[PDB]
């Protein structure tokens, strides 16, 4: 079957796993475990990294027969394309593109400070600027059920992950934005998502790798 | 007319300008100038940032009537969609997605060290790992005229920029990869690209902003 390869954590594979579940995809997971400190041994992956037929060897990767895909966003698009979750109208597509790139940006910013050895010192400013970021997603969604419009697309999975990672980081961060909380309920309320979250497959944490200062476990 | 807003440099607007020229698009450019050190005044942009109707205020941005778009890759997709430069077959689309994200990754890596105050110290390792990166693009392209296959797509503009930024950074870096050099000749050899590169509009540098340690001018 289709196979998703990634570290034995949540990370960049989260939205992918969620999408694979929602779309009722047939897949397996090749999990790689990173060694503990001080080495943080990555040989489980490196000893196989160049033996998978990947053009740009990376994690996560998705193998679907002849198709070997890397780059998290690329994997999401590939799956989304099979289930018409890419956006149909021009307005939807524009929203999808912006979010696809916007979410990764916001994701990176969280990861940047969390892996930074000086995490505790940088945290105050990040939390200071966080409401501003969240408000943008809030205003962008508006009264829409989903981010691209009235139908769900793959970017909802990406935004869900960004919003979720933040409620975990700062529990009260979504309180000022009721529509964002409702988005989360509506998403988690999806039949196939609800079922997956209650299963043994669900892996909401560790958020980041063992090398992280926050969310490393 | 359509308007592209960005700093008065090359940066993330390069592939966009090139695409706009190749597609024969009607556009203007709102250039923002950053102040010199030590302040690096960004008020020319900030004083207008939230007055443009952008959902996630950022640079570059593209205003096309009712459409206000941010995120460089989103802008490229928007323009590409109008001129059937997104990829048609499934294999082309997969290549486009991987490259769209891959190029940004490699682009970020260059920018990370170039803006880093310790640029000179980090440079040795980056140059050591550079051949590896370039070889991946080389093998990926193979004997294809363009990166997605036989027809040109918007990712060729992104790969061109990544390759070009590196020949500027390390002149001999593409020597070991003849097909990459041929790709550059073929791209620059495009009639509308050739014409633009010879015009007053062409802005190949500064590569990065004034805050950069390398390519700041
Ligand atoms: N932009 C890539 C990032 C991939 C990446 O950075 N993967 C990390 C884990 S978060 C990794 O361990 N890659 C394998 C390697 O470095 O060889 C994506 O979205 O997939
Ligand atoms: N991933 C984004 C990055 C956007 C970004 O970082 N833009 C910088 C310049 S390289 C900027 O000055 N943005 C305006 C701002 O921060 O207010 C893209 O590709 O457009």
């Amino acid at each position: 079957p289709m196979i998703l390869g990634y570290w034995d954590i949540r990370g960049l594979a989260h939205a992918i796993r969620l999408l694979l579940e929602y779309t009722d995809s047939s897949y397996e997971e090749k999990k790689y475990t990173m060694g503990d400190a001080p080495d943080y041994d990555r040989s489980q992956w490196l000893n196989e990294k160049f033996k998978l037929g990947l053009d740009f060897p990376n994690l996560p990767y998705l193998i679907d027969g002849a198709h070997k895909i890397t780059q998290s966003n690329a994997i999401l698009c590939y799956i989304a394309r099979k289930h018409n979750l890419c956006g149909e109208t021009e307005e939807e597509k524009i929203r999808v593109d912006i979010l696809e790139n916007q979410t990764m940006d916001n994701h990176m910013q969280l990861g940047m400070i969390c892996y930074n050895p000086e995490f505790e010192k940088l945290k105050p400013k990040y939390l200071e600027e966080l409401p501003e970021k969240l408000k943008l997603y809030s205003e962008f969604l508006g009264k829409r059920p989903w981010f691209a419009g009235n139908k769900i697309t793959f970017v909802d999975f990406l935004v869900y992950d960004v919003l979720d990672l933040h409620r975990i980081f700062e529990p009260k961060c979504l309180d000022a934005f009721p529509n964002l909380k409702d988005f989360i309920s509506r998403f988690e309320g999806l039949e196939k998502i609800s079922a997956y979250m209650k299963s043994s497959r669900f892996l909401p944490r560790p958020v980041f790798s063992k090398m992280a200062v926050w969310g490393n476990k």
